[PDB]
């Protein structure tokens, strides 16, 4: 898999193409968030929250004894028994994404944690680097990456254009229990100070923040293969789960080497521009960033650094080209979100960002459906050519977090293919 | 013919029953009795001879050496950078996992109800915790909860009925006003016992199991056989590091699947009971004169969690593939450890001083001489477990007929980090090894 990552490298520079009327983006733009799309009927007429209406559409299905929408389950406890394991592959994450910068789990700082106490006598975080060589720090981080649970690991400079105008996050006091009805918009700014803070009215990043390290995250083909039925639902969630725990463990390894990070998991800007950037795939139809080890099936955090590195070159092996002739996610789409049209700038609403050439797809229609099947989809990375029932799965192949050991070598590394 | 971890493993099954042999003496143990945390082995000299707990001496001794450019005790770094590198590894893998093990019941990660978990809170309207159960079936249960083990990270993972000898009898714990920065000068005792009661409680004088808590899964988290054969340097204590909060994420990871399955769930790591034990009852491997549990996939290179609960379930066979009669023989541990805190006699029922449980028949080794070498190297040694045969990657032959050991195994820091590593540390010319299908997990 390193020969064919050498062989369709690109030369510097980012691939994505953009004109003079992009700008920033509002987090709060996004389906899941925005106020034109957030509340939706459940299955009996009632307009909710649209993760609540979801939610009694698992409720349904379970009494039913169902997996998914008119896919009936071997039994109520098959059922049971998916939901299960969906909702607890979340255990580590936030209120669906973990979005909220400098809040639980995504501190931007490690001076209050657990394990930055305990460890404060040593005073790594204290100490100046003792490495300033960007080859020598890309080999520690990318290693330490991979024993963070990083699939795939690259490195670009961090492009503001996709570092949202504003974040959602919460007041810093508000507890966990009113934190859904008290979400904020809070603006994200890059100013000449020496760590990342945050004050009452902004998130600021330092100006010194130069680089952006992206992680892909490896999701379970077969389970991936059931959706939109719960089993796509809970590779789904056991995955965040895994982003969350890598943003911590390398923002910490990062402070410990002297330097400072910021995690983010599904906040502070667009992964799949990051990962384009950073070598990690290149953009799609569907909307995701296609890896050739995992296709789009594989979840994207990042961690931003002023640590000096190497940026990743991006990589082009065909993708664009293999998109403009494919249409297959367009068709099997259970809610015709995904466009078969030509790349434009201008977006089709007001979730999209305008101003970057890509495939424009309508975002509300796909959040749509998801209280409609109780899920997450997912049928369009099910279906993807790049990514190759229910009882089967739970009766058949699995390994440690979900890997597959007849592709896990793909993932291999040495020094020679980390810088 | 191509390595079978699954024919392995059902080749040297027993027929059931606890292995461990005890006698008449044998009673459960106070946890405040390990080196960890008694007080004739709390307390460590450092290097310049103050007397201090020992993890701060230990710290004393990260902090010099790499100020001299030293990845370990007199094993000298490429360069300071690089001694730094390994020791800012090590702190990031303890991430998740307080105060080195996560043994207070009950606190922090280790919570033995889920209700006031983010997760749960926001799962709330769903019922799952609150439906009662839709499975009773011990075979599809177990089935159930050994596929969401290998989600939740384990490498192995096996069932057993809870033997209460090996539950401690009073645990190491905080109160619970007491806030994280005063946790480690706050520690109490308090006594784990087993009632009628419904649901796993704490109350201001005991942690209570229910009786109905038959019984434990053991997972195995497998490390990383480069970094832990630098035993007793930097990237030794890394991989041991990084899977103790792959521990921690396993266990929150389970319990959740098991309440919202309609059952209790008890987390611990490193607490609530001795792991080595439950790991040898739930079959994944068999105890050994270094005192770990030795698996067939990866020798003693493995962590242990643990946890308990009422949910009906199958156990697993305990296996016997010849590790007590190799261990007779072998003794390289014994001789390769730094304090000699490995016994070269046979076993007996007896402890050696008051860290080891009496009544069960094992090797004795001083756990007070182990922890003493701790903060003179500055790590986790581990020194044993990267010298023992069984952590070598390739110990298996087949000889035409049946799997056997290859008796011809018993007879840098630099290059780790330009080496091979794959995700999780785990290594991919030996992954095949844990692969697992529904006849893998239930009979
Ligand atoms: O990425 C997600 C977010 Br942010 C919210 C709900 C579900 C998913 Br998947
Ligand atoms: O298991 C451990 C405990 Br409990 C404490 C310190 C170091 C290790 Br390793
Ligand atoms: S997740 Fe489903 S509804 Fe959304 S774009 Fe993909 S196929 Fe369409
Ligand atoms: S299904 Fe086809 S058009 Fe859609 S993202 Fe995959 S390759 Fe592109
Ligand atoms: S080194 Fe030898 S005696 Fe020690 S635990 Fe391993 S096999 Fe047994
Ligand atoms: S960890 Fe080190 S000091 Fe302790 S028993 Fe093993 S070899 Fe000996």
């Amino acid at each position: 898999a390193a020969e064919i990552r050498q062989q369709f490298a690109m030369t510097a520079g980012s691939p994505i193409i953009v004109n003079d009327k992009l700008e920033r983006y509002a987090e709060v733009r996004t389906a899941f968030t925005h106020p034109t799309s957030f509340f939706k009927p459940n299955y009996k007429g009632e307009v909710k929250p649209w993760f609540l209406s979801a939610y009694d559409e698992k409720v349904r299905q379970i009494e039913n004894g169902e997996n998914g929408p008119k896919m009936k389950a071997k039994n109520v406890g098959e059922a049971r028994a998916g939901r299960a394991l969906e909702a607890a592959g979340w255990t580590l994450d936030i209120n669906y994404g973990n979005i909220y910068p400098n809040r639980f789990f995504m501190l931007w700082s490690g001076e209050t944690m657990t394990n930055t106490q305990l460890w404060a006598p040593v005073g790594l975080d204290r100490r100046p680097p003792d490495t300033t060589d960007p080859v020598e720090l890309t080999n520690y981080v990318k290693f330490a990456a991979r024993m963070a649970g990083a699939d795939l690991v690259g490195v670009a400079r961090l492009n503001r254009n996709w570092v949202y105008s504003e974040a959602v996050t919460i007041p810093a006091d508000v507890p966990y229990e009113q934190s859904l009805h008290k979400e904020i918009e809070k603006p994200i700014v890059f100013k000449d100070v020496p760590l990342p803070i945050e004050t009452d009215d902004e998130l600021i990043i330092p100006n010194t923040c130069e680089n952006v390290i992206v992680a892909g995250i490896a999701m379970n083909r077969e389970m991936m293969q059931t959706a939109p039925n719960s089993m796509a639902c809970a590779t789904t969630a056991f995955c965040y789960s895994r982003m969350c725990m890598f943003d911590m463990w390398l923002c910490q390894f990062i402070r410990y080497m002297g330097y400072y990070a910021i995690p983010s998991c599904n906040g502070v800007g667009q992964s799949v521009a990051f990962a384009v950037e950073a070598g990690l795939g290149q953009a799609s139809r569907m909307g995701a960033c296609i890896t050739p080890e995992f296709g789009p099936n594989v979840r994207l955090t990042k961690v931003f650094t002023n640590m000096p590195l190497v940026p990743d070159k991006p990589i082009d092996f065909g993708v664009t080209e293999f998109c403009e002739t494919c249409k297959k996610c367009a068709r099997e789409c259970p809610s015709k979100a995904i466009t078969e049209g030509p790349r434009t700038f201008e977006g089709r609403s007001i979730h999209n960002q305008s101003g970057k050439l890509q495939w424009q797809n309508d975002y509300n229609k796909c959040l749509g459906y998801w209280p409609e099947s109780g899920g997450y989809c997912g049928v369009c990375v099910a279906v993807c050519p790049f990514t190759k029932n229910i009882t089967e799965v739970w009766d058949g192949k699995i390994n440690t977090y979900g890997l597959d050991a007849d592709h896990f070598r793909d993932t291999v590394s040495f020094r020679k293919d980390r810088v």
